[PDB]
Parts: structure tokens; C-alpha cells; sequence
């Protein structure tokens, strides 16, 4: 499991549970291609998006359904989503945890990074 | 003021000055249409991004380069940007304080909205 | 300012008003001497704490009543309280802005340190 | 395991290893007693720090000492430690997860509780 997503609410102190998210990878023309999509278990975690083979060096873009999210619970948020974007595998191979946490009007978001 | 940034460094317990950043606002084709654009001051704030007239509904993105902030200091960091997607006057005119505290491998990012 | 505290609602989007808190300095026999209090303005800053002469070196804690600004909202919180607890002026003055930013379950903390 | 604790490095993109924490519990006369105290493991978790049986309602505090860690790298951070006051049980028995994502001069931390 080469990239693996961990979402937590802060104002509920739980697993942010059912949060749909969609993977990108920057094409060669400069577009966002479709790379992986899942919603997140009742650990809050979304696994299983790819593997070693497929998940090649590349700039690759998370987005965080967090609006669909908050207003299921009722509550109008800020953001339309919580976006990370960043270069993977340029030098080999590594592991990606991103983990996201989550408030109506704010989110914190950190990578663990493992060789 | 219609749209403030204020950024900040975590690392060193300082504004982040001379961050660079675009914000687009989203076309009715879903594309991202350019909309203003700057740097942060000494004291981490970038002020007159727009004016009330021309911030109209729509969707927003800031999308702050920090990997030239953080390549700058000699840091790698994870993020290729630290980006904030949000809807905004969609119920007429509101004043927002965009903040972002950066680290070379998280970001949080919070929202200040007024009447 | 040579010490300001500066708070933030991450479920509401606004500065948190009316949050009470107590500044603390470490004496000698490592109890916990009175220093400083107030309560922020409708800005969420609290300004005026203390003086240059007054503010020299030691470890100081500031603790924030969270707890009751969730209560008057109708929401149970998990802390007791967010405290900052830091080294001050070991280098001879400097000026201190502590940032709080609050949820139920969670709050984020950040200092800006300038000469 | 009613209470575990795990540590992330923001500068590094890394579970925070070895980092030590003390936690203690309020006493009858408002003091902090002696609860329970290890150091984090190479995933950055504290696991065991007591039992269902041992983790009776009360205040606690967990104080993480982010100092010595970020010293060890050749840092001299903002704070003294990360602090986290709550109160446990106190509606039952529940299980806490203590998050804390650290940068030297920031900190976020939330909570997990789970029935
Ligand atoms: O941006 C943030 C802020 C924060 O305060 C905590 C986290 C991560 C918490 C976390 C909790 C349990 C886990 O297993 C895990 O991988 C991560 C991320
Ligand atoms: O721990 C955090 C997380 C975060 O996402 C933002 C802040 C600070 C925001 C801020 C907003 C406006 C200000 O004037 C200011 O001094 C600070 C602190
Ligand atoms: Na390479
Ligand atoms: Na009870």
C-alpha cells in the first residue's frame, strides 16, 4: 500500500467516516488525469488506492470531498474541498501517508513519508 | 479589505514574506479563469487582491507557492502548493481573511469570514 | 506588543471573542506564579498583557479557557483548556504573538518571534 | 489500550520517534499526580500506557516533551513541551487517541474517542 489517506474530524473527535476523495496525476499536457478514487472506511482511512507498479513518479493531486461531508452533519462549510498536491517517487519508491484534519472552516494537513 | 492572505512559517516563527500566490475563480466551463495574484509583505499579508465590486459569487482558489518558499531555505518540501478552494459572496459580499501556517511537510489553512 | 495572544473559531470562521485566559511564570520552586490575564476582544486579540520591562526571562504558560467558550456555544469540547508553554526572552526582549486556533476536539497553536 | 498517543514530524514528513511524554492525573487536591509515562515507538505511537481497569474518570494531562526532540535535530524550538488537559470517562469508559502533528514553532493536536 503505497499511498494511504487518514481523515479525522475535529469537531466530533472521530474518524472522518464516508468521505469520498479523488486521486489526479498530472499528464504530460499539463491536465489532471483520473488516477484513483474511494471513500473512507469507519477508521477514517482509504486504502488500497494503487500499487508499487502503477503509482509512478509524478505530481499527483488528493481531493478531499470535505463539503459533502460537512453538510450531511448540517453544517455549511468553507471550503469546496481539501486539495494535496505534491511530486511522488522522484527519487524511487516511497510510501505516502496523507493525513487530513478536519473543521468546518479550517483543515491541517501532514505526509509521513517512508522508505 | 474584500480578500486578505496572511501566511506563516512554522519552522521559524516568522511571517512567511514574499510568498507568491494566484487566485483563479472558476469558469462556467469549469476551467480555472485567472482572477489576482501577489506576494506577501514583510508582515506575511498580501492586501488588494480585488475590490467588493469585482468579487461576485463564484468558486475561489489560492493557490500559494510554497515550494519556492521552503526551495529557498534549502528545504525540500512535500507540497508542490498549498491550495484553497472555497465558494465565496454567495450570499452577497463578505470580507475574507485567507491564513495558512506552513511547514515543509503540512499546511493548515483557516478562514476568517465577516459581514 | 511585547506579548499578544490572538484566538480563532475554526467552526464558525470568526475570531473567537470573549476567551478568557491566565498567563503563568515558572518560579524558582517550579510553581506556577500569576503573571498576566485578560480576555480578547471582538478581533480575538488580547493586547496590553504585560510591558517590556516587565516581560524578562522565563518559562511562561498561557492558558486558555476553551472549555467555557465551547459551552456558551451548546458544544461539549475535549480540553480542559489549550496551554502554550514556552522560553521567553533568554535572548533579552523580544515580541511574542501566540495564535490559537480552536476546535471541539482539536486546537493548533503557532508563535511569531520578532526582534 | 484506553489511551494512546502518536507523534508526527512536520519538518521531516515522519512518525516522531523516541519523543518522550509524561502523563499525570489531578489529585483530590488539585494537584498533578504521577500517572503514567513512556516514549514513542519508531511508528511514532505510545502504546500501554494503562489499563481500562487503571484509567478511572478524572483529569489528565499528557505532556509531550517537544523540546528534547527538536534539539536533538540541532533545533531550539518555541516550546517547552505540548500539552494536552481533558477530561476522561466521565460518561463511561471511552478510548482516546492523542494526536500531535510538531514543527519548532508550532504545534496541532486533537483527539479520537471512540465507545
Ligand atoms: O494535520 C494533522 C493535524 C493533527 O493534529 C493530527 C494529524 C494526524 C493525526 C493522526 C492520528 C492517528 C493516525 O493514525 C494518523 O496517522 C494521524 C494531522
Ligand atoms: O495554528 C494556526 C493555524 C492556522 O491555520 C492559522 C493560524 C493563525 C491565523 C492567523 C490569522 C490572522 C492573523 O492576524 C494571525 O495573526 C494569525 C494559527
Ligand atoms: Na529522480
Ligand atoms: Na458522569
Amino acid at each position: 500500500c503505497p499511498l494511504m489517506v487518514k481523515v479525522l474530524d475535529a469537531v466530533r473527535g472521530s474518524p472522518a467516516i464516508n468521505v469520498a476523495m479523488h486521486v489526479f496525476r498530472k499528464a504530460a499536457d499539463d491536465t489532471w488525469e483520473p488516477f484513483a478514487s474511494g471513500k473512507t472506511s469507519e477508521s477514517g482511512e482509504l486504502h488500497g488506492l494503487t500499487t508499487e507498479e502503477e503509482f509512478v513518479e509524478g505530481i499527483y493531486k488528493v481531493e478531499i470531498d470535505t463539503k459533502s461531508y460537512w453538510k450531511a452533519l448540517g453544517i455549511s462549510p468553507f471550503h469546496e474541498h481539501a486539495e494535496v498536491v505534491f511530486t511522488a517517487n522522484d527519487s524511487g519508491p516511497r510510501r505516502y501517508t496523507i493525513a487530513a484534519l478536519l473543521s468546518p472552516y479550517s483543515y491541517s494537513t501532514t505526509a509521513v513519508v517512508t522508505n
